């Protein structure tokens, strides 16, 4: 089913990184430039998940580089997280993409619950490899995937959870997605950073 036959018998991240760029799992490899694997190392505490890779990401091969990375730093400086001791990954590792004509990138498209359910055993590797003491998941993409199809985030917000189904039971704190407070009004961009922030403090203080 879906990556599993993919993943090697290993927890360097390095080789799962390698094996997941030779990844076929789902059809989302195809037109991606290349796998986006996690980045950080295997003594983070702190696990952050987002949805896939950007336009940015695709091409970088690195996770969080674009505008929503750029307000992520800025709200995990603001908590006093230090990126670097972060392992930060994406619950879909291929970039999913149309362009528009007269567009200025990539726009990205909601992995399919099935992509998702696919791709879960690079997730899954991950998550055994770095044994995080807390999960924190951007977005109802991330959020979904390991807390079910029908989990609402805007409903959970600052709440410390713990599913059963989940290797080394770890904290999951479920959050809004930092693409999200690059647009609208700015008294709502600003009251959803400081939420993002206590969110991020909630996952530190685990
Ligand atoms: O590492 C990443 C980078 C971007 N994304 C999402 C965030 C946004 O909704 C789109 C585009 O990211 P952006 O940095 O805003 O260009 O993809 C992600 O889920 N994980
Ligand atoms: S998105 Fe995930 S399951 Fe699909 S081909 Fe890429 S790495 Fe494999």
């Amino acid at each position: 089913a879906g990556a599993q036959d993919f993943v090697p018998h290993t927890a360097d991240l390095a080789e799962l990184a390698a094996a997941a760029g030779e990844c076929r799992g789902c059809g989302l490899y195809r037109d991606a430039t290349q796998a986006v694997f996690g980045a950080g190392g295997r003594s983070a505490r702190i696990m952050m998940i987002g949805e896939q890779p950007g336009d940015k990401e695709d091409l970088a091969g690195l996770p969080f580089v674009g505008p929503a990375g750029r307000l992520l730093d800025r709200a995990l400086e603001a908590a006093d997280i230090d990126r670097d001791a972060l392992y930060v990954t994406n619950a879909v590792k291929h970039f999913k993409f149309t362009r528009a004509a007269g567009g200025k990138r990539r726009i990205h498209k909601t992995p399919s619950r099935t992509e998702v359910v696919a791709c879960r055993p690079w997730l899954i590797a991950e998550m055994t490899s770095v044994e995080p003491d807390v999960v924190v998941l951007l977005g109802a993409t991330a959020a979904k995937a390991l807390l079910g199809n029908d989990f609402r985030v805007t409903q959970h917000r600052g709440e410390v959870l713990h599913v059963d189904d989940v290797p080394g039971d770890p904290a999951l704190v479920a959050t809004v997605h930092p693409s999200s407070l690059l647009r609208g009004p700015k008294e709502e961009r600003e009251s959803a950073f400081a939420g993002l922030v206590d969110d991020l403090r909630v996952a530190a203080d685990v």
